[PDB]
């Protein structure tokens, strides 16, 4: 594998979201690695719908929160339409899938990286976008305007966010709080500190949808 991964520069990647004020961060995350993985397989990039996520999961939260694998496994159960056909509102609400005609996308399964390896989890950012958990909860991570991040946070992760590049010292991570956080909504991780559970907790709990 490269020495720097980027999938922005590969065209894998669409422009930041905002969230809002709805712990959708889970539907949010998951939405990246499909974009990501339709883009790698077919050539198309497009935007999929975080708000259908939000509505049709029903093993997670809603704007309480959720699970990125669940995400991960209802796209590969049953699809995802276009983002545009399903825009977001920051609430949740009823299911609509059905109404909005047939899904645009579906993936083949769900896998997950084995926990606490940074080499794992790299040599997955290699082949796709993946969705990963952090501690945002300390006000480092959130005041955060750019630079390579290396703390203080611990490992209480509460917040999904997805890895789209590395390079030689740093994981990149797609945020979902606008562009007017981090670097322009993104953050660079510290990485190769030696420390199992990654900075912030990073390698504790990463997922990757799978298309043939």
């Amino acid at each position: 594998i490269p020495e720097y991964v980027d999938w922005r520069q590969k065209g894998a990647v669409t422009p930041v979201k905002n969230q809002g004020s709805c712990g959708s961060c889970w539907a949010f995350s998951a939405v990246v690695t499909i974009e990501g993985i339709i883009k790698i397989r077919t050539g198309n990039l497009n935007q999929y719908s975080e708000q259908e996520l939000l509505d049709c999961d029903r093993r997670s939260y809603g704007c309480n929160g959720g699970y990125p694998w669940s995400a991960l496994q209802l796209v590969a159960q049953y699809g995802i339409h276009y983002r545009n056909t399903y825009p977001y509102e920051g609430v949740q609400r009823y299911c609509r899938s059905r109404e909005k005609g047939p899904y645009a996308a579906k993936t083949d399964g769900v896998r997950q990286v084995q926990p606490y390896n940074q080499g794992a989890l790299l040599y997955s950012i290699a082949n796709q976008p993946v969705s990963v958990v952090l501690q945002a909860a300390g006000k480092d991570f959130q005041l955060y305007r750019g630079g390579i991040f290396v703390g203080p946070c611990g490992n209480k992760v509460d917040h999904a966010v997805a890895a789209v590049g590395y390079g030689p010292n740093y994981i990149l991570i797609k945020n979902s709080w606008g562009t007017g956080w981090g670097e322009n909504g993104y953050i660079r991780i510290k990485r190769g500190t030696g420390n199992s559970y990654g900075v912030c907790g990073l390698y504790t709990s990463s997922f990757y949808p799978v298309k043939n």
